[PDB]
């Protein structure tokens, strides 16, 4: 029903804080509810012959309430003026992924930090963001603890990766929708080849590039007509869409990609471009899920 | 298991040391070694134009060169007579679907962590990642700085135990592997899957002692099946992934399950299983049923 509006998962981490800032702005901008969720699993998680103390389950509730507390304070600083219509807040006694995945059935956007409290130097995606990226029933927004969310009005355009797939169409819709609402420009990018064609002999790229830029323009005709107020900038590159998007994300305020594409295989939950852009991009990333 | 040990080949440092490891293991178990390189002969494009038949021939020529190199690496890595059988296949399909299908007849599936498409930042390639989630047998992840050639290698085999059925499989291969290599085994258990540092009123020493007692109990039986492998039990507070990664520096092999006692329905690989696979400092076997 999408009545929950923009859900945002919360924990004790920088990413989650700046994730709230972003989720607040978008909920305000879109004029829809902003749900704040923090999950605490109350299941027995250790060997039964070694139980946990009773004073620990209550401590998590208090910790949780103290988090939501600060979160609600951040929702205020983030608002440009009005703030989102409804401002909803919850501490669910269940595991983070299962609860957030279930709640996404009634959400417009699902927003979480990319790394959480159990992070360390090596990792680049936590279990919550990862599971959400693979199972959510709505677009998932990944925020990094160095993303620029405070500045306004943000002039940086919206970058989107298109590849013709159905999952990519959804991503496009989101990209334009988000672009006009923010009143900024849109950069559509297509890598001719999904496969890395560095050593491929007898290509002749300059010839192929000119032909592609035309087909790109033809596919974006319906979208340009539907969104006359937003200025499209088409870019065709040879290959390596993930690495292309990640580098060009530095000159954009928001990157949008599908969760699937032309390639992949049976049983794949999230594509490698989707996953890689979400991990390495320098700005907020929206991974479109049906 | 007619295919024995399958190793996926591509042009990359990790894939090369993966072949070294696979060869040693296939030799050790005296089972077939199967080298596989997959080339996707089609590149779906918007123009809907097929590939110049000249390019299509080049990648067969490229696969041929990889195999030739790989076959030499196999005999360089063989300590004695090597694997009883060595096979190479060049399959005209995508790597993941190809390898996932072949894993139905493999004892182990060996691939590098990163491939020829690697670039700074990425920890796992699409093939290693897809194999971790989908393979029909245990998957071995090799890193390009993994020590494989030095022999004899007396470092222990490290295994993470959490009590789950998938963890039970991990234990099985950890002992099998340690037994065949004539080395010792370190079984590590983290009492809590989630962080516990800030939790009030624990009493760690008493909880640790009770846990160590249960660990020993579960490992009895394995010990009785494997009298010659000296077990070492380590019980830590929490953070099993970071603990395993840190302790891998002093093992020659780490074994974990693909799933644990946590997770959810639809999860293909646990966060500990994956994090160990990508951050560990030695070969990592991830157990799959
Ligand atoms: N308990 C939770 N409830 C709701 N959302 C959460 C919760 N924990 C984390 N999140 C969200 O997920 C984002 C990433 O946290 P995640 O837990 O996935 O990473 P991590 O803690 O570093 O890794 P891991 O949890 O696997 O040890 C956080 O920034 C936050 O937005
Ligand atoms: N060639 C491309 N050019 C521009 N964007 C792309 C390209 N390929 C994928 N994308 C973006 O990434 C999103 C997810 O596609 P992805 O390729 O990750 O899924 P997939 O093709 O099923 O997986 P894989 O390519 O790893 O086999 C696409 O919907 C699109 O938004
Ligand atoms: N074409 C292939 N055929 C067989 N095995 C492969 C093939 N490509 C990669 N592998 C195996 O997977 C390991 C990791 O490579 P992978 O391709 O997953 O990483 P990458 O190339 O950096 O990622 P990506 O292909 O998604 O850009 C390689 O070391 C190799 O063992
Ligand atoms: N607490 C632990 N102590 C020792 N080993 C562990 C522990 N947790 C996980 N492992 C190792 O990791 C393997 C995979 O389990 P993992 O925890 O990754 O899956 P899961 O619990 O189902 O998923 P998740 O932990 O993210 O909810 C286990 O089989 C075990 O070998
Ligand atoms: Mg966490
Ligand atoms: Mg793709
Ligand atoms: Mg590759
Ligand atoms: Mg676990």
């Amino acid at each position: 029903n999408s009545s929950l509006g923009i859900i945002v998962g919360i924990d004790d981490s920088p990413a989650a804080q700046v994730a709230v800032r972003w989720a607040a702005r978008d909920a305000e901008l879109r004029k829809i509810p902003l749900t704040l969720v923090h999950a605490v699993s109350p299941e027995v998680a250790t060997w039964l012959e070694v139980p946990l103390p009773p004073g620990v389950l209550r401590w998590q509730q208090d910790h949780g309430r103290h988090l939501i507390d600060d979160a609600l304070k951040v929702v205020e600083q983030a608002s440009l003026r009005a703030g989102p219509p409804t401002v909803h807040s919850e501490i669910v006694p269940a595991a983070a992924v299962p609860t957030l995945v279930d709640m996404s059935k009634d959400a417009v956007l699902m927003v979480v930090g990319c790394l959480g409290s159990g992070r360390w130097p090596g990792r680049l995606l936590g279990s919550v963001s990862s599971g959400l990226l693979r199972h959510a029933h709505c677009p998932v927004v990944i925020i990094h603890d160095e993303d620029s969310v405070m500045p306004h009005p943000q002039q940086a355009p919206v970058l989107v990766g298109v590849d013709g797939s159905s999952a990519s169409e959804l991503a496009t819709a989101i990209a334009f929708d988000e672009a006009s609402r923010r009143n900024v420009d849109l950069v559509a990018l297509h890598a001719w080849s999904d496969v890395d064609v560095s050593e491929w002999p007898g290509i002749d790229w300059p010839a192929t590039q000119s032909m592609a830029e035309q087909v790109l323009a033809e596919r974006l005709a319906g979208w340009q007509e539907r969104y006359p107020n937003v200025a499209i900038t088409r870019v065709v590159v040879r290959d390596q869409p993930a690495r292309q998007l990640v580098q060009r994300s530095e000159e954009a305020q928001l990157v949008v990609v599908g969760s699937r594409g032309r390639g992949g295989y049976a049983g794949m939950l999230v594509g490698s471009v989707g996953e890689t852009v979400a991990q390495l991009a320098r700005t907020p990333v929206i991974v479109a899920r049906e």
